[PDB]
């Protein structure tokens, strides 16, 4: 977005001076975002709505997308 990758202060995560992730990390806050840390691909980041397949995080996001 601008110039921030956090959205909360108090997270470890982010630089509270630049609003962006602290450079050791990988990720501020998503939902596939470990503790600091990219989480690794096959990160249930949510279920479906009934049976079928899951929504799954990459190795190299911290957000999820849909697909149910």
């Amino acid at each position: 977005g601008k110039e921030c990758d956090c959205s909360s202060p108090e997270n470890p995560c982010c630089d509270a001076a630049t609003c962006k992730l602290r450079p050791g990390a990988q990720c501020g806050e998503g939902l596939c975002c470990e503790q600091c840390k990219f989480s690794r691909a096959g990160k249930i980041c949510r279920i479906a709505k009934g049976d079928w397949n899951d929504d799954r995080c990459t190795g190299q996001s911290a957000d999820c997308p849909r697909y149910h």
